[PDB]
């Protein structure tokens, strides 16, 4: 079907109407990459590795054949002591204290749908004749591992899924240091690499650069996939941009430490490895233990970013997220943070509560600051009862106000962290992770659990159903405000202390599954001092993601764009707050501020009392607005159309049947010499005739993408129109 | 007077007339680095890092103050464990599993001179009051080791010399799994970076780059140096070219596995590190133990890269070299390799022995195949007995007929290296460095010795005594024909594994050093494939190096240009070799062959016998002229004046008192309708007047530097000038 | 120089402007915010600032100015008074371009003992890098004490260290900088 | 004006456009094969294009590097020519623009060119700059003010545009003697 096994060349085919996957079996049992790439029907050989005796490229052992190099060949994965000097794929440390690993093929099968991940997000099927997966073992006959490599094809996407198991099948054990998700070795291209790197407050920035002769790292060892850089990269060509050229995407679906690796070798070739950080990993694998690395999504493009990123999109909406929520219109919320910060009690948020009732807000979140005695950040987590200073009547009281009021409710947690000024510390002191005989380093003035052990997870999961199950709580924010810094885990041997970071996400994870799953019915609102943890991991159980802690339209063009090159805009939350900006102090004009948090799942944070008549009028009129549209810009394919860096930065949304489009431009630095500037959509059915639904005229398709339309010219720093068409009959 | 600590403010300031370096003990007694650069009198706390709390950046043990952070501040070194999230200088393992260490500052000291590194080759100096060394002692009081961070800077030398040596002060033993030799930030640069990759026959390319966010790695594991990527690297503004703009230099003084990394984080700035490869290194340090690293050349110019570059070739001549023939004109040669590979025999050789007396020549190497019955590269190695097939009376009756023929006489050899064909291998197979248990990776169908034993160096060491005590031997080319594959060492614990890459060099540099010793009036000439072990520290045991097996006049101009990068044009040996060329199939014209040949230490790489009259009578040209020009081109100093992606390249020597110049200039491709070009010269003086030697013609050195003059238009690719011009009374 | 009195635009027009001419042949008035040709809103230091680079002059209703807005303008008048001796007739090096995010220069008297610099932010950021200004066509052997602060620093620490912005908040602010040569 | 002929350079060419409210942007090129014309007919140097050109190596700066100037001392139609020809040379045009140009020279008349002012710096644009400077305010300008400190002026035009009379223009005279202003 989707997969053949081609026995006489020994060349496995991965193919469907799009794209074509080619590996094969070379001398030594070496497994070997062909190709990645638009579909072919068939394969000829065409593309066996040319045979040439390289100084320095030793040969396979017992070998007189010179012309044949495992540090030339490209391949689908590598190891240590294989005569190999790239950066390899996977590390083991033996017995004898070598770190040797050498693998040749052993067998394969192929089978329907794709497996699932243990203790991991992955992707998966809703029917199995959707997919097929091929699993390649290789082992190692001296130290008798085996390595499972999968490799899932989709009947109807450019998607290729790739993931690693280990299992032990000899007698002692072995340690893994470094076990890649995927290697993929190119020949003959002169590719850039694109990245999504950045900070707190100023995340996934685009980033573009060329290649040279060496190792390019893009990583965090945070123990957070991270601000400063997301778990992600795309190849591209010289002239690829966002309509046009060849471009492949890499997703770690994984929410932790991670690291790609770029490397142009001695000879032209692009090598390429993916997976969880070796950084401080030393797994301990022991006779008939099996350890599963998380999977990368990639992806083909034979036609710009967009569409790279549009399959992005649909893999992760479609068949990644769980929330029953996924596929819901999501609530515009007014959340209380940048409102009044720790300076609030019950009777101040009350009165929010009505002008966001007055506004047609639909939902109430309460942020920091409700529970323990939680007065600013020096205090209290570990501590999910409410603090009745603030709330002399409980939470409930609180909560069937809002729902009183035709809202809904939101709360927000920070499960995995500790103060220790602290109830939790005073009891329980050894959950804080720490190495004993070392003061651990503070970061916010707070600590981190050790989600490792079941115990710890277990308090604080029992703690947080006692507030959920009343049902009183609609929505919960998940936030984690600080990264990992004294690695360790007091309930394991010395020997095992290389576990500590993946095992810490292991348990984030379980407890996170456990939560999602005892309260389908609340909408997880993921956060990380904003997208400090956004990614394809996350996504699987949290449909939606608090962007970055920066709200300024202004910035935020930057962070929502960089975000929207792999993530939906679905996934994304985008908050009007107050002008002179928190963060940075930028002036904005309330109607941009608007605009820009319409990309992302519009809400508001800001102290909704204290806003003047007209900024209240604008309220009313963007939310009425947005009600009217936000199937369209929640869930329509996206494209970008424009970036910042140009002084512009526009983009839209076109629902699946394209029929209706929104569109939004945004002008960055006002000129008194302004050149006139055009914007031209795309998506569209060049045959459908689209209505302006503001001027009533009507435009062909064609006319929309080839002829666009002028941006009108005004003065002003920083100002946005936005437009929306709908097809007629 | 060079290095004064202010223990008011903290800071210490080494100081000359060319350069300063600065750092201080900011809080926490964390090792702040302030400034590398031209020279300042006073330093009055200007450069004080400013405090702002930066988001997931967080603080000491203990601190309440989250303005200050080891993630933010640019520092002299770091270490896994320490809130700081950059690539670490270095990480330790202790005892209960963790990898955590904390550094604070402890104490320091001022020298004079500067201390030897023991085992290691290092630069000295000839009086002590030439050079002042600053120590400070950082120490974690908990698992006691220290750390000393050492900065020597010459009197009159912009270079700053770093390395680094640990010690263990504790009861129970640590393991270093990396030890950076120095790490250097820097705050508001936006640098290019400069490296030299290359390949087999390939040789370092200048590679120039920008500097994205992420870690870029340039680095060898292959247990060498490297043909891949050179241990070296330069940070330089975007308009520095040869001639003017900033440029830092650093390179490595140490022949095995080097790692570069080059970061740039979140906040814009850029950190460095540079030491050993970490990669499976791991040194278990006992008790009352040390660890010292190699250290580092750090150059800074204000004036371009010929001037660092001048540098670093008066450093490594003048204070780093200890060969007898490092100050001593470098002998014509010719070697048989390429001119008969191995089929020949003694009555063959004596041919070209007799050849090159009538073209004066000054020296006859004997290449490989002289010994055991190594009459291909399938065996023999380990075998340092003459082959009396091919010499029927014995290596001395050789070696006496090349004395009598008025020259002297030079003999290869590869000492670390084993055949399975051998008697070494058929006594001693357990001399054969591999995983027990586990087949060896063949390269050149040979394999490597355990030099980490001293019995092994020992057997090799007395073979090669017993030829060389004759004295009949003026001259050794130590050649080394693949990288080391299966890493491991027979006679360590398990848990020493991680010292057998540094363990293999101490024990290279151990054999190599005690040869040296024994034989002052031997000139050694190092070797590696050509130049897969091109560096500063060979260069302390080798005071020239064969460049390339690459002998095309064309493409060696890119090798010799990028090698003299770092390196002194002495320390380069180029042979004129057949053409078409052997590597290639390039056709070059004679008199080109010889141009560029004249650059590195010339030398004749061809059969003799078979020359045509009229290449005879070239040879006999070339030789004569460069016996009268080479103290100037193999001593003067270097300019590089054109690179050849310009189509051209050009470069020239002066001697010390700026009388005399000689000036090469090359074209590669001819055109039809070609442009006119002009030749500048630079580093004369321009208030003296010198003759061009072939016209007779006078110019000032403000004439040559300014106006320059033009290069003759003539038809045929890969066509070369050379000029001689000496100054007039 | 320009109809343009916008104190951003100003930057690139007064920049270019300088590459031929000296800066007392160009004139610069401070003009009312929001700015008249671009709407572009500006703290009114940073006219102030800008508009000292040329030959310095007011083009609003100072009748309509506020209290606050007139102080700032005593003081503006008070401190150019003076060092325009130095502004219209030193030596003037352009330091930063302002496709950087920032704008910089300086004017040097004829005898290396006095400076004026004025160093102008564009982009405020949530996160921001840390620069630094190096200043030139200083004497490296003289001591320079900095006006404001009183601290004193070599003419060759003020060209190779420099000195660190200070960090703030907010679109379009500058800082300016007097030394002087002390005995 | 004159004519300036290169050999073996591979220069880029700065020049300074613009428009009304945007005058003098820097603008840094690459030099192709062909013809790049600078020039203003509007009988006027112009908004648009500065008579002013450099031409400087690829890694001149504003401090280091080779830079040559060429003001053209013309207040009408100007035109920069700048022509890289087959054999890679560089030449260099200024003077009058010829468009609609055409000067009748009678028997014994005689036709006097304005005059172009060339600068070399072997250290950067700064110092371009400065020679530039020094040159026009002490060998071109005539005027009895050229070193003298310019006034602190106060201009009503954004102030009132034309809709003032005496009594409303003496309210501003007022307040701008009590900011300290000077005319």
């Amino acid at each position: 079907n989707l997969i053949k096994f081609d026995d006489q060349n020994k060349v496995f085919h991965l193919h469907n109407k799009q794209i074509s996957y080619l590996l094969s079996i070379e001398d030594g049992g070496t497994l070997s990459h062909l190709y990645f790439g638009g579909a072919v029907k068939n394969y000829n050989n065409q593309l066996k590795y040319p045979r040439l005796d390289r100084g320095f490229s030793g040969n396979l052992p017992e070998s007189l054949d010179r012309t044949f190099s495992r540090d030339s060949l490209p391949k689908e994965y590598s190891s240590a002591g294989e005569m190999d000097f790239h950066t390899p794929a996977t590390i083991v440390r033996n017995p004898d204290g070598s770190n040797a690993l050498f693998l040749a093929y052993k067998s394969y099968k192929i089978e329907d749908g794709k497996p699932d991940l243990k203790g991991l997000p992955h992707s998966w099927t809703k029917e199995d004749d959707e997919a097929q997966t091929l699993i390649v073992t290789l082992e190692d006959k001296v130290s008798k591992l085996e390595y499972d490599l999968l490799y899932t094809i989709y009947r109807d996407r450019p998607v290729i899924v790739r993931s690693v198991q280990v299992h032990n099948h000899g007698e002692e054990a072995v340690y893994l240091e470094k076990v890649a998700s995927m290697q993929m070795d190119y020949v003959d291209k002169d590719f850039e690499v694109i990245t999504l790197p950045g900070a707190h407050a100023n995340e996934r920035r685009v980033q573009r650069e060329n290649i040279g002769q060496g190792i390019k790292v893009f990583s965090s060892y945070r123990g957070t996939s991270s601000h400063q850089m997301n778990p992600f990269m795309a190849l591209v060509d010289h002239d690829t941009n966002e309509f046009m050229g060849e471009a492949y995407g890499f997703a770690l679906a994984y929410s932790g430490n991670h690291k790609f690796e770029v490397e142009r070798d001695q000879f032209g070739q692009i090598h390429v490895n993916t997976g969880i950080n070796d950084y401080n990993f030393k797994w301990k694998l022991n006779p008939n233990e099996e350890f599963q690395t998380p999977e990368v999504l990639m992806v083909y493009s034979d036609q710009g970013l967009n569409k790279m990123s549009q399959a992005f999109h649909s893999l992760i909406h479609e068949r990644i997220m769980r929330s029953k929520f996924k596929d819901q219109i999501r609530p515009v919320l007014v959340n209380n943070w940048e409102a009044t910060y720790f300076d609030f009690n019950e009777d101040k948020l009350k009165t929010i509560v009505d002008k966001a009732k007055k506004l047609g807000l639909e939902m109430f979140v309460l942020d920091d600051g409700w529970f323990g005695h939680r007065d600013d950040d020096n205090s209290s987590l570990g501590d999910w009862k409410v603090y009745k200073k603030k709330f002399p009547n409980g939470l409930g009281h609180f909560a069937d106000y809002v729902h009183e009021q035709g809202l809904k409710f939101g709360l927000w947690f920070e499960p995995e962290m500790i103060s220790y000024e602290s109830n939790l510390y005073k009891e329980h002191p050894d959950y804080l992770m720490h190495v004993p005989g070392r003061k651990p380093c503070p970061s916010r003035n707070q600590y981190v659990l050790e989600l490792g052990r079941k115990e710890v997870r277990d308090n604080i999961f029992e703690q947080m159903v006692k507030i959920l199950d009343s049902k009183k709580i609609d929505y919960i924010k998940w936030d984690m405000n600080r990264s990992l810094s004294d690695i360790y885990e007091s309930d394991l041997p010395a020997d095992q202390q290389g576990e500590a970071y993946h095992r810490y996400v292991l348990g984030y994870y379980d407890l996170l599954n456990k939560l999602v799953t005892r309260y389908p019915d609340i909408l997880f609102e993921g956060c990380s001092g904003g997208g400090g943890r956004f990614d394809v991991g996350q996504a699987y159980y949290t449909p939606q993601i608090w962007a970055s802690d920066n709200t300024d339209a202004i910035e935020r063009l930057k962070i929502q764009y960089g975000t929207s090159l792999v993530y939906p805009q679905s996934m994304m939350t985008s908050h009007v707050s107050v002008s002179p900006n928190e963060q940075n102090g930028r002036i904005t004009p309330f109607n941009t501020r608007g605009a820009v948090a319409m990309w992302g799942d519009l809400g508001y944070e800001l102290d909704l009392t204290k806003m003047s008549d007209e900024e209240s009028d604008q309220v009313v009129k963007q939310v009425t607005e947005y009600k009217k549209i936000r199937e369209v810009t929640q869930f329509g394919t996206l494209y970008r159309l424009k970036a910042s860096a140009s002084n512009q930065c526009a983009w839209m949304m076109v629902d699946s049947n394209k029929n209706e489009a929104v569109v939004t431009v945004v002008n960055v630095m006002a000129h008194a010499q302004p050149y006139c500037t055009k914007t031209k959509l795309a998506g569209l059915d060049p045959d459908k005739r689209y209505k302006n639904l503001e001027t009533d005229e009507v435009f062909g398709g064609d006319e929309l993408m080839h002829l666009g339309f002028y941006d009108p010219i005004e003065r002003g720093d920083f100002k946005a129109k936005m437009y929306h068409f709908k097809a007629i009959n």
